[PDB]
């Protein structure tokens, strides 16, 4: 799967709210482009002189994400996190240019990503109370990955001291991303835990933080909930739901290359931290059959 790389797999499980720090910083933004900011100007000029209607937001900048040595005592996790945004996103990721961009942030900065946007995504393996994965259909009328499958998530906007506030928003982000899209009740929705963060190669290497969330509801209340909306309540043109059993091989099957590269990542990450059991009960044959 060479449109996802995995950048952090988190332990334990997946990690709580409490245990993740974040340094927000400007020290953690893009560098100025080579010949200067102008050219991501020209572009959202050119862009906005035909759709007049668009509008930018600001948006978190991962940096990078180191985790502290397993099995350790306090915070387990640092983000190091910049502030960047949807035009500056237009200019350098989704830029025709972005590989050439990628290959002089090699030579001037020793970082690939020195000159991108690399705005932060959120995405869910959201689980049903009778053990199905949520999925999502994308419209044909959207930018990125027009009619593919995903899971639910966005791209969090801005508003350990002003960290706690930060890591607070970006778990927040994501019940609410499943509330407004899912149209789901918050109280049906379990505190989420990180699973990893994942990077896109097909937008040019941008990361996204992948989540577990449990929902009290069965698929079919889900499913209730999500089409009781109508077809305004939500930017997606369909839900389905395969077995917790079925997502063990689903890069084995059909659906494997319908999947856009932010819901791989999720639901590799949640194969390796939530299934693949350690111990000697869900690992017996009979509960972990071979093959
Ligand atoms: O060309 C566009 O307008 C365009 C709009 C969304 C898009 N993808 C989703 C997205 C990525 C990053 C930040 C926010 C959203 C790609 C392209």
């Amino acid at each position: 799967d060479p449109e996802v790389t995995l950048l952090l797999q988190c332990p334990g499980g997946g990690l709580p709210q409490e245990q993740i720090q974040a340094e927000l910083s400007p020290a953690h933004d893009r560098r100025p482009l080579p010949g200067g900011d102008e050219a991501i100007t020209a572009i959202w000029e050119t862009r906005l002189k035909a759709q007049p209607w668009l509008f930018d937001a600001p948006k978190f900048r991962l940096h990078s994400a180191t985790l502290a040595p397993i099995g350790s005592r306090g915070p387990q996790l640092l983000l190091r996190l910049g502030l960047t945004s949807y035009r500056d996103f237009l200019g350098t990721n989704w830029s025709s240019s972005a590989a050439w961009l990628r290959q002089q942030g090699a030579t001037d900065w020793g970082d690939t990503q020195a000159y991108l946007a690399d705005p932060l995504g959120v995405g869910a393996a959201l689980a049903t109370a009778d053990d199905f994965l949520v999925f999502l259909r994308r419209s044909r009328q959207v930018a990125e990955a027009p009619g593919l499958v995903d899971v639910p998530g966005g791209h969090p906007e801005p508003q350990d001291l002003a960290g706690q506030l930060v890591v607070h928003e970006l778990f927040s982000s994501v019940l609410q991303e499943i509330c407004d899209e899912v149209n789901l009740p918050l109280l049906t929705l379990s505190q989420p835990l990180l699973l990893g963060i994942a990077r896109n190669e097909t937008s040019a290497g941008r990361a996204s933080a992948e989540f577990y969330v449990q929902c009290s509801l069965t698929s079919e209340q889900v499913r209730k909930h999500y089409l009781s909306g109508g077809p305004e309540a939500h930017e997606s043109t369909g839900i389905f739901f395969v077995e917790t059993q079925n997502v063990r091989r689903l890069p084995e099957t059909e659906m494997w290359a319908e999947l856009c590269p932010s819901a791989k990542g999720a639901i590799i990450l949640y194969n390796r931290v939530q299934g693949s059991p350690t111990g000697a009960a869900l690992g017996s044959p009979a509960l972990l059959p071979p093959l």
